[PDB]
């Protein structure tokens, strides 16, 4: 066999290959912490559900 011809550089884009893989790494990394800020404001957003009831059945001593 061989490694200088199966399948060489001829038009594979064997570089782009690489360098396109790196760009899912990042782009997956910012993502998974970007979407958790998100899940934090949506909470944020609807902890308004019963919080007048929350204080009042807290506060009842």
């Amino acid at each position: 066999s061989d490694v200088l011809d199966i399948t060489a550089d001829p038009t594979t884009a064997p570089q782009t290959e690489r360098m396109m893989r790196i760009n899912w790494k990042k782009w997956w990394q910012v993502f998974y912490t970007v979407v958790d800020y998100v899940n934090q404001i949506i909470q944020l957003m609807s902890k308004r559900s019963r919080s007048l009831n929350s204080a009042a059945f807290y506060y009842r001593v």
